[PDB]
């Protein structure tokens, strides 16, 4: 029997290429293990003539690829590249319209949480650490967001179509961002126990769960003390370029000029839809490809983002 071969390249990062000679009588899987062509699983396919010179993603299956994959993605999760490829096979088919000057996502595959996450990132100062996210985010800002959205799904361990939470999604992305300079000082005052200051750094310095209002967080929020009293927690010092205030969805009034952007969630714990609100010359509501405007906004808000640089309390 006549042996036929083609040259292809394998990769884990789509930058560093590895020359391979493949036998056209054997599947990609038999030669490389799980193999993907621009997100499509070709593990059970035999090489085509049209494949010559093309790049295939493989799993990090030797030491060189293990190092290349960690350096690019900053993960050693064995299932990561397969999850990234499985997502990309869908996100490459999504549309990414420019809405009010931002890259959004046309609704598909239950992706509203990703649209509001993507819109938010374009309005806050954030630098990613993994080259994969740096490279994909640059492309997303330019309007080609398929790789970025597939990476969000992979980093968050979410599949296409799965219910997502914006706060959790932002937590994962912030873990892979340089927030090392961010600092928060809180004071908690109990009329029985006295006062306790806490310092938070990095992601914990920019995220708070319990109120949407940055102003209320400065004045004080009531929380339980271990003694059984209500204590007051308030912000003493903030050093960060933004803050994110989150809460269970509740009817909330957004006032033009008092916040950067916000997420709205309509539905229940099992099922629902996110929209994005941005405060510009007026209030714009971006719902995937859809855009409306209003002077006032009230709805079931879950996350609000605010601009910051340096804040020090006047509370003694
Ligand atoms: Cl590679
Ligand atoms: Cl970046
Ligand atoms: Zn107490």
């Amino acid at each position: 029997a006549e042996v036929r071969t083609i040259k292809v390249f394998t990769t884990v990062d789509n930058i560093n290429l590895h020359t391979q000679v493949v036998d056209m009588s054997m599947t990609y899987g038999q030669q490389f293990g799980p193999t993907y062509l621009d997100g499509a699983d070709v593990t059970k396919i035999k090489p085509h003539n049209s494949h010559e010179g093309k790049t295939f993603y493989v799993l990090p299956n030797d030491d060189t690829l293990r190092v290349e994959a960690f350096e690019y993605y900053h993960t050693t999760d064995p299932s990561f590249l397969g999850r990234y490829m499985s997502a990309l096979n869908h996100t490459k088919k999504w549309k990414y319209p420019q809405v009010n000057g931002l890259t959004s996502i046309k609704w598909a595959d239950n992706n509203s949480y990703l649209a509001t996450a993507l819109l938010t990132l374009q309005q806050i100062e954030l630098k990613f650490n993994p080259p994969a996210l740096q490279d994909a985010y640059y492309r997303a800002r330019a309007g080609e967001a398929a790789n970025f959205c597939a990476l969000i799904l992979a980093y968050c361990n979410k599949t296409v179509g799965e219910l997502g939470d914006v706060r959790e999604t932002m937590s994962y992305l912030f873990q892979h961002a340089n927030l090392d300079s961010c600092k928060r000082v809180l004071n908690v005052v109990c009329k029985t126990c006295g006062q306790q200051q806490t310092t938070l750094k990095g992601v914990e310095a920019v995220m708070y769960m319990g109120t949407l209002s940055y102003e209320q967080f400065k004045k004080g929020v009531q929380i339980p003390c271990t003694c059984g009293k209500q204590a007051t927690k308030y912000l003493v010092q903030q050093e960060s370029p933004f803050v994110m205030m989150s809460a269970p969805p509740a009817q909330y009034e957004l006032k033009h000029g008092t916040f950067t952007c916000a997420s709205e969630y309509t539905g229940n714990y099992q099922c629902g839809h996110y929209k994005h609100i941005t405060s510009k010359e007026t209030l714009y509501c971006i719902d995937g490809a859809l855009l409306t405007k209003s002077s006032e906004y009230k709805g079931p808000i879950t996350d609000v983002f605010y601009k910051e640089n340096s804040y020090t309390t006047t509370i003694k």
